[PDB]
């Protein structure tokens, strides 16, 4: 589990998304995995805005920070699970790692800011979502 508080918005992975979260929504994604509402409170949470490709991501499955090489983000093919039949997730990044589903939501982060959340993983790799491109997070 795990979330991005900026402004006015909650972004969590969709298929971890609440009740809440579909009443008070702002923008979703499947194909990203990807899904932001609206709160009440704000935020405290800055995101990156850079091409960083190293950074730091919490393992909550060994309670552990490891730092990280990640790839640009790209259209990985994702097994299927659960959540979604096999498909093309877009703007993920993968980088050499442990994960498990319940990490999803663990926040990637370099000397910027928050560049995204865990949610793919499986054969050593683990893959974030990228926000750094949602640049209406920080207006509005
Ligand atoms: C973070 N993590 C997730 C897994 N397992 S997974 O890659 O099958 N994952 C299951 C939950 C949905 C994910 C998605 N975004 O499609 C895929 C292992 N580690
Ligand atoms: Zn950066």
């Amino acid at each position: 589990s795990g979330a991005i508080y900026v402004g006015n918005y909650r972004v969590v992975n969709r298929h971890l998304a609440t009740h809440n979260d579909w009443a008070n929504l702002v923008w979703e994604d499947s194909s990203r995995d990807l899904l932001v509402s609206s709160t009440t409170a704000q935020g405290c949470d800055t995101i990156a805005r850079c091409d960083c490709q190293t950074g730091v991501y919490y393992c909550s499955s060994r309670r552990k920070h490891y730092p990280v090489s990640f790839s640009k983000p790209s259209l990985i093919f994702v097994e299927a699970s659960e959540y979604y039949p096999a498909r093309y997730q877009s703007h993920l990044m993968l980088a050499v790692g442990h994960s498990e589903p319940g990490d999803c939501g663990g926040i990637l982060r370099c000397q910027h800011g928050v560049v995204g959340i865990v949610s793919t993983g499986g054969n050593g790799l683990v893959g974030f979502a990228d926000v750094r491109d949602l640049l209406w997070l920080d207006e509005e």
